[PDB]
């Protein structure tokens, strides 16, 4: 039923790659899921959709989608994460249709401690 994006603290590794979980229900029997990393400045920036609606070739494609076996359960990974990838993210869904508008999950924080010595 919710829009949901779990857990909401990650706690990874230098040069881990940082998978979150979305969960989405929808009336429309298709849609794009998408992906966002939300600012202190309290803006929201695109990382990442399912189907690939990232327009660009300039989109950082560390940030991958992945769709799961359960049918409607999403992996939203960040490939290699630095510290500089700790902040706020959260997830999102919009129909394919024109006059769609986009759903939105509640939002959770990415945690990247110091890569540790060995």
């Amino acid at each position: 039923m919710p829009p949901t994006f779990s857990p909401a603290l990650l706690v990874v590794t230098e040069g881990d790659n940082a998978t979150f979980t979305c969960s989405f229900s929808n009336t429309s029997e298709s849609f794009v899921l998408n992906w966002y990393r939300m600012s202190p400045s309290n803006q929201t920036d695109k990382l990442a959709a399912f189907p690939e609606d990232r327009s660009q070739p300039g989109q950082d494609s560390r940030f991958r989608v992945t769709q799961l076996p359960n049918g409607r359960d999403f992996h939203m990974s960040v490939v290699r994460a630095r510290r500089n990838d700790s902040g706020t993210y959260l997830c999102g869904a919009i129909s394919l249709a024109p006059k769609a508008q986009i759903k939105e999950s509640l939002r959770a924080e990415l945690r990247v401690t110091e890569r540790r010595a060995e």
